[PDB]
């Protein structure tokens, strides 16, 4: 599922991401845009062998199990494939755990480099919320 900007904003608000640990809704939509292009089926291998999954590109090294990331962890206690679903509940709840890790949304490199310090409110402008 490739989300519409406002469709995704609506979905994340309903799942309580708006100002979750201080991050206004526009941050999460900005992050999703640059991490996955709003595509729940997005995947990206990275160098250490781990793989990023889903609309928020959650990493298998710590957060989900994909059966091919030796010596990793599964802190969200889920199969990584669950993160690819058209229903973002899995990704959102797992993200909630991540943004609580102590490092905030800096966990997402795309957010740090492309959303942080920008007018993130523009990502939810014009949306019925
Ligand atoms: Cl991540």
């Amino acid at each position: 599922k490739v989300f519409g900007r406002c469709e995704l904003a609506a979905a994340m608000k309903r799942h309580g991401l708006d100002n979750y640990r201080g991050y206004s809704l526009g941050n999460w939509v900005c992050a999703a845009k640059f991490e996955s292009n709003f595509n729940t089926q997005a995947t990206n291998r990275n160098t250490d062998g781990s793989t990023d999954y889903g609309i928020l590109q959650i990493n298998s090294r710590w957060w989900c199990n994909d059966g091919r990331t030796p010596g990793s962890r599964n802190l969200c206690n889920i199969p990584c494939s669950a993160l690819l679903s058209s229903d973002i509940t899995a990704s959102v709840n797992c993200a909630k755990k991540i943004v609580s890790d102590g490092n905030g949304m800096n966990a997402w490199v795309a957010w740090r480099n492309r959303c942080k310090g920008t007018d993130v409110q523009a990502w939810i402008r014009g949306c019925r919320l």
